[PDB]
């Protein structure tokens, strides 16, 4: 069982869930995508704790149980602080790893440049240094889509009709292609997307759904900086990925030494649709870089 709380982290309270480990070897502290979802759909991440990993999870600001704090901090750089913060006021000065899932990547990566002297090693799945190739590689995606389902995408979705059945069908092709390759999702996945649904951070800070990336982050892009972050790194991504491999190449061809893995088969939600392989290619990296 995991510890839950709901302590003050960096002015507005912030729900976290720390498994730790029967032998804890190293701290992995995680970084949910969205932006807006929740650490529900990483849980997967767990089965880390019988590796001697100790996994830290937690909402990131106006995400799942955590308060949603003033629009004015509806950006990364607050989310940052708020990782920082969180990760002193439960660790102090130890060395941690950190990991991030698509927003929670590029998130993770901002963070590694401005503390990556607080990170023994860094972990990026489906991440992103920038938004506009994300959206350019995400456009590619939807052409390459059957027809039917891509004029769907583009008629309604220029019309600003995203209720349209028409509509939906195709964003469940999409995502059963390039979120979550298979059927039966996961509750702690379908959970996660609830909670995006019901807050505001994800419409505002990202947009309607995945690959209409038009809030308030569609023009962020750190790519000229990441190639300050040292520590290990382990990018990864899937074969189908919503955020395609090419984007995880930009981010891998800046940090030096960083591993890229390429999960075939897999979407962006690898984690689930080989949970074991991800779970295990991790708690590798992870105890090589202790």
């Amino acid at each position: 069982e995991c510890i839950e709380n709901y302590a003050k982290v960096n002015g507005i309270y912030i729900y976290y869930k720390l498994c730790k480990a029967p032998e804890e070897k190293a701290k992995l502290m995680t970084m949910h995508g969205g932006p807006g979802m929740s650490h529900d759909y990483l849980l997967s991440l767990r089965d880390m704790t019988k590796e001697g990993i100790t996994v830290l999870f937690y909402d990131q600001f106006g995400c799942g149980r955590s308060e949603e704090p003033d629009q004015s901090k509806f950006t990364i750089d607050y989310g940052v602080e708020e990782a920082e913060a969180l990760r002193s006021k439960l660790f102090g000065n130890e060395k941690v790893f950190l990991m991030g899932s698509s927003y929670g990547g590029a998130l993770a990566l901002a963070y590694a440049v401005k503390y990556q002297d607080h990170l023994k090693g860094l972990i990026v799945s489906g991440g992103l240094s920038s938004v506009p190739l994300t959206v350019k590689e995400m456009n590619r995606l939807i052409d390459e889509l059957p027809a039917k389902y891509r004029d769907a995408i583009k008629k309604y979705g220029s019309s600003g009709s995203y209720e349209n059945p028409e509509y939906q069908e195709a964003v469940n092709y999409f995502y059963h292609q390039h979120l979550l390759r298979s059927e039966d999702w996961p509750p702690e996945v379908l959970k996660s997307l609830e909670y995006a649904e019901r807050r505001n951070v994800y419409r505002i800070m990202n947009g309607p759904n995945q690959f209409t990336i038009t809030g308030t982050i569609k023009d962020w892009d750190i790519t000229d900086k990441i190639s300050a972050i040292k520590i290990p790194t382990l990018i990864t991504v899937g074969e189908y990925d919503e955020v395609t491999p090419n984007v995880a190449r930009v981010i891998h061809e800046k940090i030096a030494g960083s591993e890229l893995h390429v999960f075939r088969d897999c979407s962006h939600l690898t984690m689930w649709e080989d949970r074991e392989g991800y779970n295990k290619l991790l708690s590798d990296f992870i105890l090589k870089h202790l």
